[PDB]
């Protein structure tokens, strides 16, 4: 059992044995092991890291070196052969609104982030990785296969930099390389409030004693707040459009501006915090700012938990929901609530649910203006279309009445992501998220497909014929065992996602097991779970059961027509009801009769 307890990219820290709130860092959730689930620590290893040298080098690094006697295929080659498709007609999910995709991304962002190594940002290092395609140290470029249109138009590779690792950022040879999780493992609204003290404070409005989050001061949304702008230059949101020059937003999580709809969902979440803090004050006008901020924060975290566990997860996991996530029995302090490395890849199932276009809709849920539907790629890091082009209401209707992409074994990831991705240093709409997913699954040292089938107690196909029955699909299996020569070598991202979905849910068996297990643990291992006896009063809990994403939308925008079940596919006006019929969060059980 070779290592004990290293801990470098963290500060302190010491714990507050009631202090009815979460820390910002996630520390002091577990009493016995107060770092467990804290941000800026190693991702959990559910299985030992698997690298080409047993320590750090990703499979595929050394040309000569095989995985189980075979070369691992180029990540872009797998992407082109298997992941890509041309025809967007037919690809939509008849049963899930766009919001289903979106909440996926939100939750994902509350739970995990393995950021690239920052070492030598001011070095020829990016210049040598991006310009020359030279693999070495933290440069692990995605090379194009010989028939790739991108060879002709973009150059020899897409640059790709390896994920940071814990202890120090300088090269690691004594135990295996462990990637960092930069946000809190608890489902806690950290994407709203920050996972570091240094950002948590900046986000806040300390100017007034009202516990508000800072809001944008440049611009409004029909009297509704936007998120403050980031400061930093050079800003990729400015970069898209140097005429409009609108910076990215500043949120609790750094990726909040990555696509317009994510920014939209972040905006709704911040408004809800200020709305709660207002209500709490109106009702407790002795509470101070700090009380008001924690108390709103606490409620918002419970809302994110409830929405996720009651409304999202059952329609991801389907028939497997009760198997992995049985109803709640209380806090269990032996549970490890840390996000595992593999989860951060299993949750990328969301990538096949992203459709090629986004729509703005007006109050009749009709096209809003002349160019109301746009290609997804024009919306990466695009804040200008919000501030300058209608606010969030039109985008939110789109969320409600357009549908997610459906995962499809022949049509996996839209070319909007597979060919047109924009990354905030690289200056082009030319990257391939799928290729990146696969390179990163190698970067992070993932065990292969069958390792994971084994972990979850499933069959482990060894032959083409085996893989055909598991996937149900002769030709997908054939392509996968032309590229990988054995299902042992298939990258978990693409193996998990290749499996047909389970009844009433949107992922295959292997992923339902990986996801289901993670979420059970993040709920059961959390001292501040909304439903844990003690955390909220019973009366407070009776109010919280009534929350809905419909109501969030009603309380925070000027939309008055919403569906009752926002994740299901909905059509206007048949499936839409007026906001007055929706349950409200009743805040009266938060009144502090101290008088
Ligand atoms: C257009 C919408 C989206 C875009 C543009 C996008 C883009 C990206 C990018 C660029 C990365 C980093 C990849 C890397 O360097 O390895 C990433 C990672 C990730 N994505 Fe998405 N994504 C989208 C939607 C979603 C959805 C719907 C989900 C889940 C339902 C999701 C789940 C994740 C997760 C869990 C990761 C890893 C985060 C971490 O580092 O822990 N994404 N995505
Ligand atoms: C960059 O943003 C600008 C301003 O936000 C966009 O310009 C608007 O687009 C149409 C003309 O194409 C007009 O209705 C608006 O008056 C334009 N405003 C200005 C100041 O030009 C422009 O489309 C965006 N450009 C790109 C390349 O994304
Ligand atoms: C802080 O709150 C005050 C009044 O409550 C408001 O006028 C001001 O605009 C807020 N500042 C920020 C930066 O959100
Ligand atoms: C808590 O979790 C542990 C380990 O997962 C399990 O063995 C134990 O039974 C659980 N304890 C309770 C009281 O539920
Ligand atoms: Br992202
Ligand atoms: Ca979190």
């Amino acid at each position: 059992s070779w290592e004990v307890g290293c801990g470098a990219p963290v500060p302190l820290v010491k714990c507050d044995e009631n202090s009815p709130y979460r820390t910002i860092t996630g520390d002091c959730n577990n009493r016995r092991s107060p770092a467990l689930g804290a941000a800026n620590r190693a991702l959990a290893r559910w299985l030992p890291a698997e690298y080409e040298d047993g320590l750090a080098l990703p499979f595929g690094w050394t040309q000569r070196k095989t995985r189980n006697g075979f070369r691992v295929p180029l990540a872009r080659e797998v992407s082109n052969k298997i992941v890509g498709y041309l025809d967007e007609e037919g690809v939509l999910d008849q049963n899930r609104s766009l919001l289903f995709m979106q909440w996926g991304q939100i939750v994902d962002h509350d739970l995990d982030f393995a950021p690239e190594t920052e070492l030598g940002s001011n070095e020829h290092s990016k210049t040598q990785c991006e310009e020359y395609c030279i693999q070495g140290d933290n440069c692990f470029p995605i090379m194009f296969p010989k028939n790739d249109p991108k060879l002709k138009t973009q150059g020899k590779c897409m640059p790709f930099f390896r994920a940071g690792f814990v202890c120090p950022t300088p090269p690691y040879q004594s135990l295996a390389r462990e990637q960092i999780n930069a946000v809190t493992s608890f489902l806690d609204a950290s994407l709203v409030y920050g996972s570091e003290p240094s950002l948590a404070s900046r986000l806040r409005n300390l100017s007034s004693p009202l516990g508000l989050m800072a809001v944008n001061q440049e611009a409004w949304d029909h009297g509704l707040a936007y998120l403050p702008f980031n400061n930093k230059k050079p800003s990729p949101c400015e970069f898209i459009n140097t005429t409009a020059r609108v910076p990215c937003f500043l949120a609790g999580d750094f990726r909040a501006s990555e696509q317009i709809l994510l920014a939209t969902a972040h905006t709704l979440l911040l408004r809800e915090h200020n709305r709660l803090a207002r209500e709490l004050k109106k009702l407790n006008p002795h509470w101070n700012g700090e009380k008001l901020y924690q108390e709103a924060r606490k409620i918002l975290g419970a809302f994110i938990q409830i929405i996720t566990f009651r409304d999202y997860l059952p329609i991801v996991l389907g028939s497997e929901m009760q198997k992995w996530i049985p109803p709640y029995q209380g806090y269990n302090n032996s549970v490890d609530p840390r996000i595992s490395n593999v989860f951060t890849f299993a949750f990328r199932f969301g990538h096949m649910e992203v459709p090629s276009t986004v729509s703005r809709l007006d109050e009749n849920y009709q096209p809003w203006g002349p160019e109301a539907e746009l290609p997804l790629h024009t919306l990466f890091f695009n804040t200008w279309r919000i501030i300058k082009d209608g606010g969030i209401d039109p985008l939110v209707r789109g969320l409600l009445a357009k549908k997610s992409k459906l995962m499809n074994q022949d049509k996996m990831v839209t070319s909007e992501l597979r060919n047109k991705l924009f990354q905030p240093t690289h200056k082009i709409h030319g990257f391939d998220l799928a290729a990146i997913n696969l390179q990163r699954c190698r970067d992070h040292g993932m065990p292969g497909y069958n390792s994971w089938r084994g972990f979850c107690g499933l069959s482990q196909p060894k032959t083409l014929k085996g893989l055909q029955t598991v996937l149900k699909n002769k030709i997908l299996a054939k392509k996968l065992m032309d590229l990988y020569k054995t299902p042992d070598n298939i990258d978990i991202w693409i193996g998990g996602n290749a499996e047909p979905m389970v009844e009433r849910g949107r992922v295959g068996p292997l992923l339902a097991c990986l996801l289901g297990r993670q979420f059970q643990q993040i709920r059961d291992g959390d001292r501040f779970w909304w439903e844990n006896p003690g955390v909220f009063t019973e009366k407070q809990r009776d109010s919280l059961q009534k929350v809905s994403f419909s109501r969030l939308i009603c309380d925070n925008t000027h939309i008055t027509k919403v569906p009752l079940h926002a994740f299901q596919a909905n059509n206007y006006p048949h499936d839409f009801v007026d906001c007055s019929t929706v349950d409200k969060l009743d805040l009266s059980p938060w009144a502090s009769r101290e008088n």
